[PDB]
């Protein structure tokens, strides 16, 4: 069984293909020609918003995997939809201005060390009974 | 094990993302852009950026590609994730040349992402409706 | 029975997250505010250096997994330790110098290729074996 570590880590590939497509309305709506990405002060905001985003994404990814498989699906499945929340947070609050970036923030980065804690302890857990 | 030719994919596809990174490499030499700028060449610009959306995305289809072929079909995903890779070497060379020649090799990764999307969301579907709640789609 | 290849993913999840950081302490120390990304050649360079670093992570994962899923556990975890290693040179070298991240490019370039290239054999042999050939027969 693996079907709910499945279920989210499908929810998130949907949510990082929904901002690239933010970014992608807002190159229109602010004229900014491709391979250009700066110009528009709020279109550099959600550009780079979305950028910080895919780049933690893989991150996300390995540690809920691994605190699912090594301490608790059900756990590691209820914590990985906290984060795709936060990120929620973080992605819109930073395009309207980057200080309303700062709450969705620190909930995805709570998320994301309890998350190593947890696969860090079970893996950990696992090998001294070995 | 039933994931050998996901397996097989997963390294093409890698090697695909390392030669794009190569490019970049080689661009920065050829139009002489002094480390770490991005910016100077056109040409260097679009190399740059063409490579920058196709590792964007490599874990997004990475994770779609496993979960199409683990919950609905290996064979099925396999033969979108050799068509992908395909698509992605059309938007980087094309992309490469002009900025407006990327969008054919553009869609079609793109339309077959989707693709695999839908089949790993209706499969974990499947599954989860079957494993927690008694109910499969079987007839 | 992939219990090590999960403690090199959790090391080198990390060491990605600390060089996060470092970018973030960077941004305080030379004055750039956020969403620029330029304006202080000390920030460009560890900037630069942690963008490398992380569009490169999942390459690595994903080599790592298949070479010691289909060819040796114990093998491919210790390349894995000396790449994250080399990922180490990289990332402090270039902090100091753009010209300074040379060994550590080359040491975690020369180790992804030979990951990549026993995650191959591997597949290849173990491809094999729906065709019943094992190459337990040179063991
Ligand atoms: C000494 C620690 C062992 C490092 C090897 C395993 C790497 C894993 C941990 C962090 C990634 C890189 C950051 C290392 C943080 C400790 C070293 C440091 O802070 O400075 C290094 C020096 O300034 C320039 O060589
Ligand atoms: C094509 C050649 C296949 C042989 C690869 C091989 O030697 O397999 C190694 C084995 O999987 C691990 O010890
Ligand atoms: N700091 C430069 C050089 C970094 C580096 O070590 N390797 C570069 C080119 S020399 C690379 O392979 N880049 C792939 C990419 O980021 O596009 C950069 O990131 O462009
Ligand atoms: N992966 C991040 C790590 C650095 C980081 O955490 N930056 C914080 C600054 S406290 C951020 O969210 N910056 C907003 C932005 O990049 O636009 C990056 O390279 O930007």
């Amino acid at each position: 069984n693996s079907i709910l570590l499945a279920a989210v880590s499908i929810l998130s590939a949907c949510q990082q293909s929904y901002f690239a497509l933010q970014v992608g309305k807002a190159r229109l709506k602010y004229k900014v020609t491709p391979p250009a990405v700066t110009g528009s002060p709020e279109f550099e905001r959600v550009f780079r918003a979305q950028q910080n985003c895919v780049e933690f994404y893989p991150i996300f990814i390995i540690t809920l995997w691994m605190a699912g498989w090594y301490f608790n699906q059900v756990f590691a499945t209820c914590l990985g939809l906290v984060y795709i929340y936060g990120r929620h947070l973080y992605f819109w609050g930073y395009s309207e201005a980057a200080k309303k970036r700062i709450t969705g923030f620190r909930l995805s980065l709570g998320i994301l060390a309890l998350l190593t804690l947890l696969g860090a302890l079970g893996i950990a857990n696992s090998f001294l009974d070995e």
